[PDB]
């Protein structure tokens, strides 16, 4: 009831997030988003195909949340990864979370998208020309 | 690139979202404050912000300049509202799209405290404790 963690393929989207973590007792809520970007240093993309096996993503997200609150405290987290075929300025992640406070807030969604980036068992696949080719990065 | 507002209309993040997201920027970062109850151990009812509106946006003009001075290239969306604001109402809303997401992150987290000292923005919390404005 406090969490929110979703693999899905349908269009992220942050006032969905702002829905669920905004109440009155947090002051604050700070949000990531990753969206597929264009000319990624000196290479044009078209578009990237992201694979997540829903259970074992989501319960990595559910970890991270968890492991945020025990780094920062009371906290309602929002995390969502979109899979599939990307084309640019599209979201790929959405990271949001509301504390009472302004600094937990923002801590934790600094820890989250850096956590995530390294835990999340995400394939993706980027058609910069050179042929199909998955990559957990 | 840079989007500087005092209002007193409801602030926006998918508004913030639509300028900000552009194909070369695969990062963005976003602060919302609002109003918080209970506060300090008591209920709050509403919070009047009362600001030097063109002040004001001059000081977040000059924020962004000083973002990217330390952050590099940058889109920056910032927003605050004026009136008396019931819980849950956002005050505030930063927001801030780079190439790549630590800029975008940091930079963020640099407005929203550098805009906390500098912005010509007077609050009173209707805390029950009388009246009492801060330049918080």
């Amino acid at each position: 009831a406090d969490t929110h963690c979703r693999v899905t393929a349908d269009p992220l989207s942050l006032s969905e997030a702002d829905a669920f973590l905004v109440k009155p007792e947090y002051g604050a809520q700070a949000y990531f988003m990753g969206t597929v970007r264009s000319p990624n240093q000196g290479q044009v993309v078209e578009y990237i195909d992201y694979e997540a096996f829903a259970p074992m993503a989501e319960k990595v997200m559910r970890e991270a949340a968890a492991l945020a609150r025990e780094r920062h405290g009371e906290l309602r987290v929002w995390i969502e990864h979109r899979t599939g075929r990307l084309t640019p300025a599209v979201a790929s992640i959405v990271i949001g979370v509301a504390s009472p406070h302004r600094r937990p807030a923002l801590e934790a969604c600094d820890f989250l998208i850096e956590h995530l980036k390294i835990e999340l068992p995400i394939w993706k696949h980027e058609a910069d020309g050179r042929g199909e080719h998955w990559v957990k990065g």
